[PDB]
């Protein structure tokens, strides 16, 4: 049962934040960046070392304490920090003789979250013999039937680093007091298309108006932005990823 | 059917939540959502695909409670589920280059649902007509020439799971009155997957007349397929990889005479 | 024609519905929906192609019930049919790469739909003012230079099937007021067909004062062209690959003076 | 001009329809609607590209009929590029995209652009490379310097005359043009695609802001346009420039002005 | 607090101008490029050449003398010299035998602001080992985490020919008075594709009906248009730049 909305000037609030990618960070020198991938020889043997796979991020933020509970209803966030994929002279792969190092491109995956509670995730497994490795959090008791749907895989966006994006996606079977965004782009040449600005809201209210409520006075931002590969010299790859700026803003709510 | 009021109250309304699995062809046991690799005929009349390497179009009839009143679907969720799998570039595929990741999938994709008060009705073209479909599929019967265009002898039910190849049929645009469907082929070898997930946004299946799809028998029918391109292999050999898709649809009690 | 008012009444409207199949050149028996493989002339002056490596639009004149009242063409629902035929990569289609699927049709694609009270008016402009158009088919006649930028001579009614050659004409921009045409040319050799599919699409046909085409003598005129891409075989050879095209028009009577 | 208000009955509107001819440089006299192929200086100071090498502008200056205070203003255009489908022939000399392919389509850098005014369109000019030589016949920036190849507000022009203005040497002036209006799309890379519509349901309104169309100096319309479409590649691999025509019908009425 | 705005023939004034690029001018020809772009031997090496670094530009605009502040309402902007970028035959690489020569593309950030103050910026290196040159103004105690967010790395554009495009974006933590677009498109065979017309008008008042308010009597525009790179007969590669008009519309607007 949810009632009327709090007025007067102490009755909002907001909560602003950056959220840091979680790509592997393979050493002291890589924040950012994936362990270079490799293939495994058969199908089966796909066995990914923990710093070859990128994870979801998350941020449980706490409220100002209050039954009220404070509601979600605006948003406005943007990936930071696009510009640092135009270098292209830090010992990358040339695209031919004599020419600039080859950019960051190909598959991506970006993705945020608002919700009043932790994002609720479904597995689903590209290959179900995949080898997931310790100190990551993957669908457990996989069968073939993951492949394509095994609703025994459910869990909690609850830690960072531990989930990886490639195991993972949102409830869409849950997840009623979150909202949650996402676009996949794969393709090893895809160009990275990144977007800022400060002019552009996004509404977090359902159909009735209602917003995400947020349970014992929490909020929780979640992440994903790997914006593609970085192409060494060698020619090994590794993800890239970048911050997501979060600045969502809440107000009192009277429930039942 | 004259369709007349809507019935109000708490009792008048239900929902329907679930996933449609995809039929991609599944050459064995630990290949779910899987196609068996491509393989080319040397001529257009040597053309016999297996059934393992021939996606299918998913459907499912879905009960509702028993109820003159009938079900009016009135809005749709959906979104394809494991979007994120295509990530996975380590998985014994093709190397891009020297050293390189694996090429993820890419390519032909096709992309589709509806949601109906009956089965979705079908029409047979046939990219080359003299293709021989295999045993367990259900295609176009005594194709001519004039099947590679169009012809209305290839009218047909989605009737069955794991039976109505992708390739043979279409939606049938002269009926389907009764359902609702939406559809985008992107062709060519190495189109992107472009994936999109959120829980904000609905389908209103509502007609220009303020009418949804009506329930005949009490079931819903929800039909889908999502092949999302193809996945390389080492060895260069290709098969088709597929999704599920989430489908969650809002239904209101509607008299009709 | 001063336009009047619409009649009212269960008598006053009335749809037409049918599919327009391509005219790609047919080059044989078994290859409707396809032109003749492609060659290439040793120079602009020696381009000489054949008829049934042309392409060439589609029209059809359906005739209404007979009627001052003339029938109005209000609204259109319009399909590319049998998208999903283009999903077949194992019929003598060349490898992508060694081991690979066949290429998907891809490349140039022109889509192309018109409603009308009164034949297509069509301008002719040329790629080569030089070209040997075939015996049996209708083009732009006493070419010159100016015929590759704008010759004025070059004007035509759509009035025949499997007669104008696609590349030799488009709608004229200088007349067709009663006519509303609507088209894409997308060039290039990789090009990736996007086709979309849904019954739930509507385009509204009256114009800026509320007036659809109007249908002198009471015959409704359609035409299309859906040049997909190109197929390419085993042997590298390419042949134009075209698709069917669903029309639903609802008219209702207006009266003129 | 204080702008007063429209005049209204039968006699107070008019139409123009026309087509403005591509001017791509016509090396001779079979390649109307084509340049000259394109070949490349051995240093970057050594450009010099021939004129039947370089497109222009198109323009049309339309008399209108006699008002004298009236002024014709243009209200609403369609515009349309004629005979895309001419694109479709892949069997004309053209490069096979590989063996026993059909020809290369036209492909490659675009510009498509078409402007509306009650005089001419003003230009500024802004060069590649300062150093580039232009060739006798054609109009372009003079007294360049390294400047010229950001921005010099020397290089002030107005289109004119025809065959004369190459598209590479002369935008739209931003700073002026207040008494036109101007849309303009550069697609740049070799393998770019034509995306090429066409209907005649398309009307663009040219009124701005304060309800207000150009206004006809002398009873003149200026049409402007580009429509380079891309390259056609030949069987040598060596590359022209083609260009189509442009279709203008403009809807103009009398406005009162003092 | 902001109040009423004020009317009357003298309430209004305009703001018309050009940013010319900074791309690094490597001679007195060059005014509009790069300087050809090295790749480093190694990723800890990276130190790139000052004439190889694309910096933002900025302009600071005195307007008519004035509590009343001027208030922007309006924008209309535009690349200029699109055109020029046809000029595929002044010593370029042909794409093929006997072909033309390969035009202007790959990597791009368009970008601009107008502001009453400085635009303020935030500081995310793609290495943080890049050593980079003397006389441009970047991260100083760069660290790992520079390479997601280190707060520290915080900035105004208040100089020209100084700030390097791949070190800083806009702070979407401050940048409360001024209203910030662009759009990085990455890759290095991405196509340019610009747009020109003076029929389009941006506005710049927030939620509120508030525009940036002009701290004294000053206006801030900023810019950065990478068009892409330019390849040389010889395969060596240099950024591209263009200018960028400017006309903003604003108003008298008193505050207390
Ligand atoms: C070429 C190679 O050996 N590749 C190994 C890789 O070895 C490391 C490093 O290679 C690179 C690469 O993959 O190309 C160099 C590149 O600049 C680095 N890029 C970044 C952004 O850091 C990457 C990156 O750090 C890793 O791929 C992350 O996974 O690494 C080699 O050049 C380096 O060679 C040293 C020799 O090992 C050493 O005997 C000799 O004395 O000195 C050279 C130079 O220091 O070794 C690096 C490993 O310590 O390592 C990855 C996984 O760790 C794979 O094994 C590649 O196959
Ligand atoms: C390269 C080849 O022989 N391909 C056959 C295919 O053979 C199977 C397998 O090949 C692969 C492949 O196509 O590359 C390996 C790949 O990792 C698999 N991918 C996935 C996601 O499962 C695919 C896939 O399973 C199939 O293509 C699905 O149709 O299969 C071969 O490496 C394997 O080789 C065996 C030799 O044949 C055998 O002599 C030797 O003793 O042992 C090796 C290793 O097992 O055989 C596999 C099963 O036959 O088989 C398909 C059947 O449709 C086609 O004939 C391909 O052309
Ligand atoms: C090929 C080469 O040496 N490249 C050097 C570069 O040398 C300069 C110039 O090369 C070019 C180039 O291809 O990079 C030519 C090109 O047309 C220029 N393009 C433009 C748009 O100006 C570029 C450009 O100016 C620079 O790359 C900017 O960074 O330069 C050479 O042709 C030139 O060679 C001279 C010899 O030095 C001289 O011994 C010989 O007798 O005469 C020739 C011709 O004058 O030298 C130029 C350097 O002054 O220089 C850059 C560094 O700025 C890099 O080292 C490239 O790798
Ligand atoms: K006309
Ligand atoms: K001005």
């Amino acid at each position: 049962e949810v009632l009327e909305v709090k007025t007067g000037v102490d009755s909002i609030t907001e909560v602003e934040c950056f959220l840091t990618p979680e790509m592997g960070d393979p050493d002291e020198h890589l924040r950012g960046f994936s362990k270079s991938i490799s293939i495994s020889d058969t199908f089966e043997s796909d066995s990914p070392n923990r710093d070859m796979l990128p994870c979801y991020s998350v941020a449980r933020i706490p409220l100002p304490n209050l039954i009220l509970m404070w509601e979600a209803v605006t948003l406005k966030t943007e990936v930071i920090g696009v510009t640092s994929l135009m270098n292209v002279h830090s010992n990358g792969q040339a695209t031919h003789d004599n020419g600039a190092g080859k950019p960051v491109q190909g598959t991506s995956f970006h993705f945020f979250s608002v919700g009043g509670e932790a994002l609720e995730l479904q597995g689903v497994l590209f290959n179900y013999r995949t080898k997931y490795p310790d100190g990551t959090i993957f669908p457990k008791n996989a069968t073939v039937q993951s492949q394509v749907m095994n609703t025994e895989h459910k869990a909690y966006l609850d830690k960072n680093k531990a989930y990886p994006v490639e195991c993972w996606v949102p409830d869409p079977t849950r997840n009623e007091n979150t909202r949650y965004f996402g676009t996949l782009t794969g393709g090893e040449n895809v160009p990275p298309v990144l977007h800022i600005t400060n002019t552009a809201t996004t509404v977090l209210l359902d159909e009735f108006g209602v917003g995400p409520l947020c349970k014992g006075d929490n909020l929780y931002l979640s992440a994903v932005d790997v914006c593609g590969m970085f192409t060494n010299r060698s020619g090994s790859q590794q993800w890239r990823g970048l911050s997501r700026y979060f600045k969502v803003q809440l107000r009192k709510r009277r429930v039942k």
